[PDB]
């Protein structure tokens, strides 16, 4: 029993909508044959959990999405005025850690996790923490947590590069090497486009609408999770297969 | 310009805001005395960064709590009517996963961390998230979120305690030992307060009013930060001058 005027602000168009709702079921879909298939590896090979955890994750996300999008908590209506899609960001924290601990281990064949790690997933956490914070923030203060956020960001893709880097050097010749700068290319690129979608977004200058921040959203979603997973996943095929053969 | 009843209710009395006004004082002296002296060593010594960066975050946060605790993002004020302690929550998912690289790695020797410390990092960031989504949610979906906190909650204990276990072993025998164990003592005590106080505060059955609240969690930080933090880099000291000796 609360009023204000700019949790009613329009979601965006009926098209959005549309194209928001279809990404949903693209996404969903993908992830459960995704899931299959790595469900089908586990029980007739070896298969990491970073590639299943993120996959179900990311099911249970569009799920929840799709059916709870505009309901709290999974969107937080503030006394601001502004609206804050939590689940956007609670979904970043749950993955995001995941994915770089995968990408600390590419090969899939250490136990161990170097200094680089730590600093790459603290920082990443770090990250989203002040995104979050900046997306609630209201006036100026939104710019500077902003500015912590591309600080910390900044320090997350040094690592990463290193990591990319030494997995290059560390995998052998062949087709391995062209996996790992595929890759690379599709976790800059993915990576990068979150801080742009957010300043676009309504949470930044409002050139996208909630539905169309969505649907920007699911695309970059589906290349930074389920594909780069499949990727990593091939690359770890190549690494197990190349053993056996060269020792 | 927006209108609700439940963000204009008491955020506690007189004597539990002063109480808490006060133990935000201690904090912040202590934390910068903390700092002095661990800042003091780095320049005579080696110490730990994961000491120093909790420390830090624990003086900011404390400064931010003084000035900031009822205003936006700090808190949040939701068209649920209820308000929501960002701050407290932002600030654990920066703490809380480097407290869990400083247990990974109790003596200070290796380099490295296992793929226990991957599982104990995920299962406590998404303790919180668990719970800083449950702090938001509304009705019976409040209880199945702190529900998946208290999952996530215990795969964390349980490695924890594992390492405690491993790090027990791994020390020395005379006062290291001492120290792990109360290190162990304290981290189980304090860290098991959290759900406690979330239960009796605003969030959970509201027995606590939010300054109260504030009191019981401000000595929970101090026993989890400051205090775990000293006992941790003693120990790591113990470590050096023991190995100088004995080899
Ligand atoms: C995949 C790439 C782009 C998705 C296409 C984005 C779809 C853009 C939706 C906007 C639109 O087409 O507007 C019509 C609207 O229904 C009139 O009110
Ligand atoms: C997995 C990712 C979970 C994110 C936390 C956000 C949870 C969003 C839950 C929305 C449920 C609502 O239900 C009330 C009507
Ligand atoms: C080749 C020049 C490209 C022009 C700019 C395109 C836009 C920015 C994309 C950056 C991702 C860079 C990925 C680096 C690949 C690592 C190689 C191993
Ligand atoms: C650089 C990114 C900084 C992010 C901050 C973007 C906020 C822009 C903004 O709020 O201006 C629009 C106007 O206030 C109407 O909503
Ligand atoms: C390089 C790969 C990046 C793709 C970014 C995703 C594309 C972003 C698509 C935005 C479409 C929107 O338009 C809807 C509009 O706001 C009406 O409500
Ligand atoms: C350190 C341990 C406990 C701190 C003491 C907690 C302080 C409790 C405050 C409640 C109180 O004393 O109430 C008086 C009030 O001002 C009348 O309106
Ligand atoms: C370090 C811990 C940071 C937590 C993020 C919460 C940031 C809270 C910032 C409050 C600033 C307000 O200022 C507007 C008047
Ligand atoms: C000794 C019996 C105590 C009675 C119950 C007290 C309340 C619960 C406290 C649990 C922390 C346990 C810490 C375990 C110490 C590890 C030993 C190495
Ligand atoms: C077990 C913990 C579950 C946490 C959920 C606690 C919520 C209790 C509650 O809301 O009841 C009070 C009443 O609704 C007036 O505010
Ligand atoms: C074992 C160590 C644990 C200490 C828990 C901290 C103690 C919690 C103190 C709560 C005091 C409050 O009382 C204020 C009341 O709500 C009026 O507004
Ligand atoms: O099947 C349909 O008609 C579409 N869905 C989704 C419609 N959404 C709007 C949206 O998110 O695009 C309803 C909602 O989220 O409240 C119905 C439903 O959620 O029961
Ligand atoms: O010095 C004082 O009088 C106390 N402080 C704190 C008073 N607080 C209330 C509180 O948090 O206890 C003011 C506030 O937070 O708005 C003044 C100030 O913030 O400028």
């Amino acid at each position: 029993q609360c009023y204000c005027a700019g949790w009613i602000e329009s979601r965006g168009t009926n098209g959005a909508q549309t194209a928001s709702n279809v990404l949903q079921w693209l996404a969903a879909g993908f992830s459960i044959l995704l899931l299959m298939f790595y469900a089908y590896q586990t029980w007739k090979s070896t298969c990491g959990w970073e590639e299943i955890y993120v996959c179900a994750i990311e099911m249970v996300k569009v799920i929840l999405e799709f059916f709870f999008e505009f309901k709290n908590p999974s969107m937080l209506y503030l006394a601001t005025g502004h609206r804050v899609q939590w689940l956007r960001y609670a979904e970043w924290l749950l993955t995001c850690p995941v994915i770089l601990i995968h990408l600390s281990n590419l090969t899939g064949l250490s136990n161990d996790y170097s200094r680089r790690t730590m600093g790459l997933l603290v920082s990443d956490i770090g990250t989203i923490v002040w995104g979050a914070t900046s997306a609630m923030a209201t006036g100026y203060v939104k710019v500077i947590f902003f500015c912590l956020g591309l600080c910390y960001g900044a320090n997350t893709f040094f690592h990463a590069a290193k990591a990319y880097i030494e997995g290059y050097h560390t995998v052998p010749k062949g087709r391995c090497r062209q996996v790992v700068t595929g890759m690379a290319w599709l976790f800059f690129v993915s990576w990068g486009m979150f801080p742009i979608l957010f300043i676009l977004g309504p949470e930044g200058f409002g050139v996208l609408s909630v539905y169309g921040s969505t649907v920007g959203h699911t695309i970059i979603d589906l290349m930074s999770k389920n594909c780069w997973g499949l990727l990593g996943h091939y690359l770890r095929v190549l690494i197990h297969e190349h053993i056996l053969i060269h020792g």
